[PDB]
């Protein structure tokens, strides 16, 4: 197949491994692609400054599509076992700061896959703004007494308004400033109310507006404005709604409903929030994750679930592992479903979602890696799973078989 | 009756001043007299005393030890439409918070009966939820246009001002806002969660986005592990727990599958969040303790974790039955009462405490419940009216219950 042009962004340490077996025996041996590679391996970051990180994300704004490995966000302990120049930033809020748009994140389900929550019987989509907040914010260490101020000056020559922070009296502490863009939240709401019709469920918006009166309240007032004035009819001729409710009771809502839901979060709370919801599933691994930029064309998908240093140590050791490839599967699957439909592949599709096929039913059918292994029969209790080459020999067999049957 | 002695008591909003008043009238002033300094935090007075009267609780609070809150409304925009406001008042809870300081420690209330949505929890989970700074203490703005947002830091004693570009906006507007949080009210908060492990025998641990936020986590992080390992380390490994910093995301993760019994000490803001999801992890937002402990070991305000309920208030208000748990607000008194009676080395008083709580628990498991519980144990599609009592035919059985209980002894 004449997959196209994609921009590929290479990672660290197992999921690398994982990342180019995929490649060697899922992908390549049945499309053929002009692939933009870009690798984001923490050395080569490091070799670069962080500057193959603002590449890429300029790639995948030119050619449409983007699939990412799974990265190191490197810390103290990193930053010396590396010998790394700087402590570089989150790739992933780079490139998502470049490329703005909704991160949607979404379990993926087996059905001999027990879930920690008992009544979540339809899947919950979580989107989650991808732009600003803390992600973008400037924090600094207070050292001592002194006044923390936040301006604006307007460039209209308006005003110049200023407003205490804090006044520290009697020793230091912290400080910071954070803002987002009503354009980004426009996007935002957008997204939000467009993904609700696609899959025909309900949407809600979470903020904390009755705290952060202006900042969370801007939210509630930009989705509440693009309902009434562009989506309202639309959701009434689906038999759908839209509610904002604030954060702390929404993820009480979540945890107690049966799901089917559109979940509109703020940058910070949909992080945190998607691994609660990943986890409740199952398994914090078994999840999807695609950026869905304002233009509606361009995407990236990624594997969010970090690398899996422990596998990666026995790995060079050269003890067996068996580590979960789904997520990093379903990153290329979903960036070449939309790579196809861009184009209008209709055998790409096909096979992008022949493989998504694949691999659940290898799951279902109890093929499966260490990981499923023990969420079935947990960790205390190697003839109950298959190792990594192993599982991955599986899903190359059950392909060929189901892309021959056509 | 009972001398319970002097309680400061807020009144509160919507369906929980209505649960209020069933709980004095069935349960408190049938059995205890009380040296009661009442303040009325409802939206409208406090409307009427520009906000004041919140800030004389919060005094009267400190003078007198013992604070037990009703839940209120933090107003936005429609509230101050729905009730003519003078103004967007701040919330209550976060003045109060924020002039006493301490710690917020929140809990599920565990009946035999009632299935949990979260498979493992088996053990409790406590959170420790700093109840100072961060978003409850912000300084938040809309941004109408185009133009720079910086923040400064100017110390006090005339050494260099230091500026930080927070961003130019040059098309359109936004928000933008500050934050900050003070190392005296971190480390208050650190010893308390130290302190609150080493009580129950359990390990603890910290979340933060210390790896998006490197100063103002980081800060959070460093005062914990000092504290930790100068004067806590080797009482932990005594009692064979232990202490460690998780990211948030990480964190909440854990928490979903782990087996429960362990303390999560929360940035104000997450242990809002958290608290809901862990309480209607355990079953329902109605059977959670909320007490904040300050710093001096003495005071304390009990509260219930969850909001004014306005989705039943307003079926109440139509005349409509209702049937919303009132065990929270029970054990904020309970939990106030037995905090009085400690002071007080009053055996009656603490007795009396005690004994609502296990009529509380009793009742429940006895098969008397609220419609929220009566979910947890048939599916919502499947409960009917038989299964469960309205707000006041439960009050009813426990205050039948409580006469018996009070009896026998
Ligand atoms: N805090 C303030 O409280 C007001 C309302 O905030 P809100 O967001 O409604 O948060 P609330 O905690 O007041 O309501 C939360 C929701 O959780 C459930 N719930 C909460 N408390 C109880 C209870 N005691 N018994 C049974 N079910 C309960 C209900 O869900 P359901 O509606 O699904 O029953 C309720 O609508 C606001 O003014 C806010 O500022
Ligand atoms: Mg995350
Ligand atoms: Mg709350």
């Amino acid at each position: 197949i004449s997959g196209g042009s994609v921009v590929e962004m290479q990672g660290d340490e197992m999921t690398r491994i994982i990342w180019e077996l995929i490649k060697e025996k899922l992908i390549f041996p049945y499309v053929e692609l002009d692939l933009h590679s870009y690798d984001l391996g923490i050395e080569n970051r490091d070799a670069t400054n962080d500057q193959v990180t603002k590449d890429a994300a300029e790639a995948i704004k030119k050619h449409n599509v983007g699939v990412k490995c799974a990265t190191i966000t490197p810390d103290e302990k990193r930053v010396e076992e590396f010998k790394l120049k700087q402590m570089w930033k989150s790739p992933n809020g780079t490139i998502r700061n470049i490329l703005g748009g909704t991160v949607f994140r979404e379990a993926i389900i087996c059905k001999n896959i027990p879930r920690l929550v008992s009544g979540w019987v339809k899947p919950i989509i979580i989107g989650r703004h991808a732009y600003g907040d803390q992600y973008r914010a400037t924090d600094f260490v207070v050292p001592g007494p002194g006044k923390v101020e936040i301006t604006y000056t307007p460039s209209d020559g308006t005003q110049k308004v200023t407003y205490l922070v804090h006044n520290f009296e009697e020793g230091g502490g912290v400080a910071m400033g954070m803002y987002n863009q009503d354009k980004s939240i426009e996007d935002f709401a957008h997204s939000s109310f467009q993904m609700a019709l696609s899959k025909g469920w309900p949407l809600y918006l979470s903020t904390k507006n009755t705290i952060l009166k202006k900042y969370d309240g801007r939210f509630k007032d930009i989705f509440q404005e693009i309902y009434d004035k562009q989506y309202k009819s639309q959701f009434e001729a689906q038999k759908i709604w839209y509610e904002h409710r604030l954060i702390d009771d929404m993820v009480a809502q979540a945890m107690k409903s049966e799901g089917g839901f559109i979940w509109a979060c703020k940058n910070y709370d949909g992080d945190v929030q998607s691994d609660s919801v990943a986890q409740g599933y199952g398994s914090l691994g078994m999840m999807t994750s695609v950026l869905v930029c304002p233009d509606g064309k361009t995407v990236e998908a990624e594997a969010a679930h970090g690398t899996v240093t422990r596998h990666y140590r026995m790995y060079q050791k050269g003890q067996e592992t068996s580590t979960n490839p789904i997520a990093s599967i379903f990153a290329w699957t979903r960036g070449l479903a939309h790579r196809a439909k861009l184009d209008n592949n209709k055998e790409l599709a096909f096979f992008a979602n022949a493989l998504e096929e694949v691999s659940i039913e290898t799951i279902e059918a109890g093929f499966m890696t260490k990981d499923l292994a023990a969420c079935i029969k947990g960790l205390p209790n190697r003839s109950d799973y298959l190792n990594t080459f192993e599982f991955m020999d599986k899903l190359g067999e059950n392909l060929k078989i189901k892309l021959a049957q056509a």
